[PDB]
């Protein structure tokens, strides 16, 4: 055995959705002063950039930490339940947990990591609410 | 009389919105076909880029095409119109033309030349409904 | 009849390939005074992102410029000609032009036209070689 | 003859300098009234982004609107000018034209023109004051 | 008790300053060496990218690491600091340490630290001097 | 003796190059499968993103971690070797080992610490393959 070179690997996609900033264990008054605008009762959206960061050690033979053509198909997998999508309306979780950036970014990490050939290598998601506002999330 | 050179100046903002592309002119299955996953049914939402372009004569005392303090102000109030709103729903505009990019960028070129100190050097609106998919719009 | 508003729809997307700017018309001297490490015998490469902008009035039912699911389909078919590919060894045009980024600008332009299922709205190609050098086309 | 496709070739580089927006045809009350915080006394500064636009006819042999290497050494010599200098105190033409951005795409324009081995293709020059402030100009 | 997710929070903004680099412990000779253009007799400037990186529990309720409206009130508080003026003249703090890129960014960490509500939470502060050259800190 | 503030400091550059990914101990067939498009026999290429980050002490002196000119030196004998290159042609190193993203992080990693004049502040280098795709390395 030869331990190789341990690399990370990541891979940067989009998403389109709706959503809105409301608690059920709020008050509605409580929800307009926690959340504010972004308690607009009929939503607001966001193109939301979604980063998989991976890391593990070379193949000596192909070299690379993760076959990306399977990254991408796992990848597509957990964007199809949240692209061109109502977060709260449409995807079941967030009927339970609110969509703060901070919940989307732990879905998208324990949904990939659900539908991944290699779960191990998972290292890393970040959601990009917008350019200006920036999550990561490395699990428990 | 001594004209000055012609020069551009263009600020660019962004906005958080909800829509949903349907026309009351096509029929649900219509909608479907025209607008695809873009006709979901609870709506999906983009941060829009909005950049104002501006051509005129540079000012020969304070070196402008136009008060950069003044545009920051009347492009806000065409911002509060739309941001973190849902297009379909908060703005009455949008009751009665579709919500595509392409509207919303005659849109926004209205409105905007609607409050604007001095309108005349309005020349060219853009809306980026995400970085890769770019409108721009120059008026009548 | 009603003359709609005019606007431009840009879609961005990317290709990498690899090219060596050399020419048939110059002498091995020639070509590398002319074209200097470009003229690298084995070649080198680029990311080119490709920019292809509509112009058009805007449809009353659809509120489109034109079918954006239509314009995907067709640059796919442009970019299967290029993508992953050497241009000077795998793409019969570049067997006889030299292929600099205003010839591919030229050859994108063209054969993007070739295929489309409306040809008469397509206004400009861009092409960036590099996020430093652009290059533009509005054909004849 | 025979007149080749016209394209246009754009190079992006940068600069860093200080300046303070004050006009000598006007009071002090008036400079802060009119430039605000950009009339600060000890100044402020920008990384300049600076895009210089060529258009012509593409050589049939080199397959170039202009040589790159040739414009990187033109655009050197303005940039020489400017880079990490304070514009109103180092640059001789700012002690007499306010240093907006406006007067400074006009400066870069004319500087560059000044220098060229082939001005005739100067198409136009982009200055970005910052990401949000954009101004362009294409000479008399 | 139950310890929740860990997640990053992290939110960018800009300042535009000037500054010389030159030392009180060194020599006119040993200055010049030492910084080269970056001693500039009257300065230089740059549009400066702060990113403010925050990491802990997300809250049950509101769902998020912290309040987004506070850290922009905070982070406001600092930016009023350095925004629009010369570091080295008009900030205390810069007449007696370098400002280098590297001490700017102690400088924006030890300020936020100092004006925030929950200081705990801070976890990383990023400068980009320009695009090219980006320097963090993460505190003692 | 005192220890300093620990800082970061990263700078980014880029290069130009072709590639073919195709390992000498796989067959024909196994290339193919592996690597796809990315085995196509005449190449392909990218311009890749390099970024050097360094960490260490900040300087009482300086006030930096590290000298940027220094830096930049060091890092053009780097990219000297790949830029305007084909990797697995014109590059010893990729003739035994094949010239994934991940291979060439490695290959930019150990060569700039074979010519640093500081090589113990090294901390991480990251390649950009494309703007979607992203590899770091951090040593031994
Ligand atoms: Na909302
Ligand atoms: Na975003
Ligand atoms: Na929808
Ligand atoms: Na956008
Ligand atoms: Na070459
Ligand atoms: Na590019
Ligand atoms: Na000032
Ligand atoms: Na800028
Ligand atoms: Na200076
Ligand atoms: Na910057
Ligand atoms: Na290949
Ligand atoms: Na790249
Ligand atoms: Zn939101
Ligand atoms: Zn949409
Ligand atoms: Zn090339
Ligand atoms: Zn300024
Ligand atoms: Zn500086
Ligand atoms: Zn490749």
């Amino acid at each position: 055995m030869f331990r190789m070179p341990i690399v990370t690997m990541e891979r940067v996609d989009s998403f389109s959705a709706a959503h809105r900033l409301h608690s059920e264990k709020l008050s509605d008054a409580e929800n307009k002063e926690t959340f504010g605008k972004c308690n607009n009762s009929n939503g607001h959206g966001h193109n939301y950039v979604w980063k998989v960061k991976l890391r593990g050690e070379v193949d000596p033979t192909s070299g690379m930490v993760y076959d990306l053509a399977k990254l991408k198909k796992e990848m597509s997998l957990v964007l199809d339940t949240v692209d061109h999508r109502n977060l709260d309306k449409d995807v079941e979780f967030f009927k339970t947990t609110v969509s703060t950036s901070e919940n989307v970014a732990i879905y998208m990490f324990e949904k990939l990591k659900s539908v991944m050939s290699n779960p191990s290598v998972l290292y890393k998601v970040t959601i990009e609410e917008t350019p200006k506002n920036i999550f990561t999330y490395k699990g428990s």
